[PDB]
């Protein structure tokens, strides 16, 4: 859903990046893609895809496949990854990234 909107080689470059096994952060990644560069509104629109099970929340299993909405099956987190990810961008640290959360970790990303 996301991949038309994005600029497609911008999702080539920050993958390209982490592919590795452990290689993910999550501020050179989606710096690199470019998604800070949406508008707070076509964030929440981004986020509203990164809500895997339609909870308005992006728990941790939604990080798993965060890049989902850039590719199906594109960056598959090694797991580390994924722990770098929820403790990097959960600052109330509940376990859950609302918008506000998320919208605030993508354009500081
Ligand atoms: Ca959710
Ligand atoms: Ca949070």
């Amino acid at each position: 859903a996301a991949k038309d909107l994005l600029k497609a080689d911008d999702i080539k470059k920050a993958l390209d990046a982490v592919k590795a096994e452990g290689s993910f952060n999550h501020k050179k990644f989606f710096a690199l893609v470019g998604l800070k560069a949406m508008s707070a509104n076509d964030v929440k629109k981004v986020f509203k895809a990164i809500d895997a099970d339609a909870s308005g929340f992006i728990e941790e299993e939604e990080l798993k496949f965060v890049l989902k909405s850039f590719a199906a099956d594109g960056r598959d987190l090694t797991d580390a990854e994924t722990k770098a990810f929820l403790k990097a961008a959960d600052k109330d640290g509940d376990g859950k990234i609302g918008i506000d959360e998320f919208e605030t970790l993508v354009h500081e990303a």
